[PDB]
């Protein structure tokens, strides 16, 4: 056939072509989250657009580096050091700095977020950007491990709107990575998701994540359709465009057949 047939079911995930100024990296927003909060996390609905109605404690934008990695300080006898949650023991010290004098359970502030000055301890932030395929198949995003909740939606109309990417956050849950900290205190099951992408267009895409506690880390990687994978730095992949809610012919609901 002259073309090809599309996606079964109108099945392809939607796209966007923003004619706008391109920028590297991706945009985050900090929210409030209160300490020791192990329940507002747990519910899709904060998690897709409800940390939205928090106070926004600020952003930062253009990051390529989009892990998270946050290790609280250990007061230790030689001076206060991070401790990397793997060398912490006992009640509690941390390996290679003896006994820490701090708790573990206080908000610690710090810049270790993108550069932003806030609480890593107890904070919840979004990055927006769009993700650019520069090979067109399957592409499987992961989270190596989630501490404490998080989510990750790619696409038009699932992460955000086609050159709406400054708007409020939209409401939908369907979520491409499932993090959310499950309410039976258990391992969200499955932590990957794949989207089928077409070289050149833009896709949306959101990383919600929250942390109540001590410790955040949010390892993200992508395996790209010829089996490679790229880990914690995105730069390449990941782009942000300033809002034009006139452009009319920005979103791609097919990129199957446009
Ligand atoms: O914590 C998120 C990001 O913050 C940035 O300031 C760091 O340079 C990155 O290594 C990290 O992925
Ligand atoms: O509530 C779960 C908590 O468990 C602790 O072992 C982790 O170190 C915290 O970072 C986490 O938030
Ligand atoms: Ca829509
Ligand atoms: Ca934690
Ligand atoms: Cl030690
Ligand atoms: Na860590
Ligand atoms: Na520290």
């Amino acid at each position: 056939g002259l073309v090809p047939r599309g996606s079964h079911m109108s099945g392809a995930t939607e796209a966007c072509l923003p004619a706008g100024q391109r920028k590297s990296g991706m945009n985050i927003n900090f929210y409030q989250y209160s300490l020791k909060d192990s329940s507002t996390y747990s519910n899709a609905a904060y998690m897709a657009y409800g940390y939205a109605s928090k106070t926004k404690l600020g952003s930062v934008g253009g990051q390529t580096d989009i892990s998270i990695d946050y290790n609280i300080p250990c007061v230790s006898s030689s001076g206060t050091f991070p401790c990397p949650q793997e060398d912490s023991y006992g009640n509690w010290g941390c390996k290679g700095m003896g006994a820490c004098s701090n708790s573990q359970g206080i908000a610690y502030w710090s810049t270790d977020l993108f550069g932003f000055y806030t609480t890593p301890t107890n904070v919840t932030l979004e990055m927006t950007g769009y993700f650019l395929p520069p090979q067109t198949g399957s592409y499987t995003f992961s989270f190596a491990t989630v501490d404490d909740s998080a989510i990750l939606s790619v696409g038009g109309s699932i992460a955000f709107e086609c050159c709406a990417q400054e708007q409020p956050p939209i409401t939908s849950t369907n979520f491409t990575i499932n993090g959310i900290k499950p309410w039976d205190g258990s391992l969200p099951t499955n932590i990957t998701g794949t989207v089928y992408m077409y070289a050149g267009y833009y896709y949306p895409l959101k990383v919600v994540y929250s942390n109540a506690v001590s410790w955040g880390t949010l390892p993200i990687s992508v395996e790209l359709p010829d089996g490679t994978t790229v880990s914690d730095n995105f730069e390449g992949y990941v782009y942000s465009f300033d809002d034009d809610l006139s452009q009319s012919n920005c979103t791609i609901p097919d990129p199957s057949i446009h």
